[PDB]
């Protein structure tokens, strides 16, 4: 069938995360009974806050990506109030949650995390994509402990022989080259390998390798990178330490920034990369409690679980503010491009 998937094809279950433009929810598709994560984006808020172009860019990027260590897009659609993104549901939740439970991850587990994510990053680069927000909050586990990159909210397409200067990222994960105010400058894919490093170090240690905050001035940060020596606890293997160090090269040109740099790294001579890609190397034991749990809380929100939830056809328009809104909403409705991977899959076998 060539029928369009829309919001009525799903049943909405528990909310699992929050956004300035709407929630993330668990949904079940009615027909297949398959469960997904769905990101709401309020059209009005998006228009008022000039996010519409970013939402479209993200959808466009996600439509052209598929990889075992990404949280992949399956459907997009809209109704009158919202735009929707339906993507893989990762039942283990994010890594931040476990760090917040004071979990320290075993060296071997982190090695295997790096292997999986490095295949994702390399794939992103081959597709000309910088993610720009790699960090524990944005890396999700499946039920077997494999790790996956999500939240492409600030991901950018970088055309060949171009560079990017705009400051966008989470500051304690952002690479030194992102802060340099030298007029002849820029950054590239290598920044995602830096933040992978910061992320791996953080998983091993419990804390980040640099003290940087979201409030810290750019000048202090440049100073922090230039005058701090990262502490590498003696308990760690020289192999891991020397991996972390190639990810945390302040000079992007000397940093690992490619799948092959890691494939050829001695520490990694025991890795079967076909097995990694096929999800046959389980990283390791993962604590029972992840961010999805239904351990009872006093959250006023969602203790009301038992409850269940000819005016636009006039073409109304009142003031300049309300008329501009309508023009933009009209434009959203008309420009939005439905994506459906099932259909792309079916029409590949034809």
């Amino acid at each position: 069938e060539n029928e369009d998937v829309n919001f009525d094809h799903f049943e909405i279950l528990r909310a699992i995360g929050k956004g300035s433009f709407g929630k993330v929810c668990i949904v079940q598709k009615n027909d297949t009974k398959k469960m997904y994560a769905m990101k709401y984006m309020n059209k009005q808020k998006c228009v008022e806050r000039n996010e519409v172009r970013n939402v479209f860019k993200e959808l466009q990027i996600m439509q052209g990506l598929e990889h075992p260590f990404l949280v992949n897009l399956w459907y997009s659609f809209q109704d009158e109030e919202d735009m929707f993104m339906v993507v893989d549901l990762l039942l283990g939740g994010d890594l931040r949650y476990h760090l917040q439970q004071n979990v320290h991850f075993k060296e071997e587990t982190v090695k295997l995390f790096i292997c999986e994510l490095v295949m994702a990053l390399d794939y992103l680069q081959n597709q000309r994509i910088i993610h720009r927000d790699m960090k524990p909050d944005n890396i999700l586990l499946d039920e077997h402990g494999h790790v996956h990159i999500t939240d492409f909210n600030i991901a950018a397409m970088l055309p060949r022989e171009t560079q990017i200067t705009t400051m966008a990222g989470t500051k304690p994960y952002m690479a030194p080259e992102m802060f340099s105010s030298r007029k002849g400058a820029g950054y590239s894919f290598a920044v995602d390998w830096w933040s992978l490093g910061v992320t791996a170090y953080e998983l091993l240690r419990g804390r980040r390798p640099y003290h940087i905050r979201s409030s810290t001035s750019s000048k202090e940060i440049v100073h922090t990178f230039e005058t701090t020596v990262v502490t590498y606890p003696s308990a760690w293997s020289q192999e891991m330490v020397s991996l972390l160090k190639k990810l945390l090269e302040p000079n992007p040109d000397q940093r690992f920034s490619q799948l092959s740099d890691v494939q050829n790294f001695p520490y990694m001579n025991d890795i079967n990369w076909d097995a990694v890609f096929q999800k046959r190397l389980i990283p390791g034991f993962i604590p029972n409690k992840g961010r999805l749990n239904c351990d009872p809380t006093f959250e006023l929100e969602e203790m009301i679980l038992e409850s269940k939830p000819k005016e636009k056809d006039m073409r109304k328009c009142d003031s300049s503010q309300t008329c501009l809104l309508q023009e933009h909403l009209d434009s959203v409705q008309k420009e939005f491009i439905i994506f459906n991977r099932e259909k792309v899959n079916r029409d590949f076998n034809k």
